[PDB]
């Protein structure tokens, strides 16, 4: 198993694709790819680092709050109330998402 | 004058370009454009609606918090502590930014 709090990069992206019901998600050293839209094609998916991907999730999912004391350092996301932290807003958000879907731990398949 | 709380779209984008020290910012019905990087060219800038533009600002500026009660409805951003609300996370963030730079009101130049 893998501690969600320690999850990052394409591995975290992969688990967000999974929690989001994406088809054929996979992850590589180069990045995570998935099929978001049924009858689609594999497209890059980096919600933990690309605002274009993580942004819309943050607005859509029931996130209720984000906080970074003194406007500096780590962020801590809250959802509807299931919670986790990270160095970035996206990372904290994504880990919180994954955690509320799969808990503190996540299976360790090879993602390719 | 224009109430910042009522500021939206390319008008809000324009005032974010301004608060951010962008060169030759302007706004049109089609969008806001600016020169972010000295010795640059006019590029679209929609931090209030595009995650790619607003995202990095949110992470960089000293935002200390965001909250949307019950993970639904309006958002309220907090900075370092200068505060305003909006229907989206980006809008709330951007208005908060503009407000701490220029206050509750903003001049009304034609933006082109």
């Amino acid at each position: 198993h893998m501690q969600v709090q320690d999850l990052t990069g394409a591995a975290l992206d992969y688990w967000v694709a999974t929690a989001e019901g994406h088809e054929v998600p996979r992850a590589d050293a180069s990045g995570c790819t998935s099929i978001r839209e049924p009858g689609g094609v594999p497209t890059p998916f980096a919600p933990s680092s690309s605002w274009a991907d993580g942004g819309p999730i943050v607005e859509r999912l029931p996130f209720a709050g984000f906080e970074r004391d003194g406007g500096r350092g780590a962020w801590r996301a809250v959802l509807h109330t299931f919670n986790q932290s990270g160095p970035t807003l996206l990372i904290a958000a994504m880990r919180t998402l994954v955690a509320s879907t799969f808990g503190d731990d996540v299976p360790d398949l090879d993602m390719a």
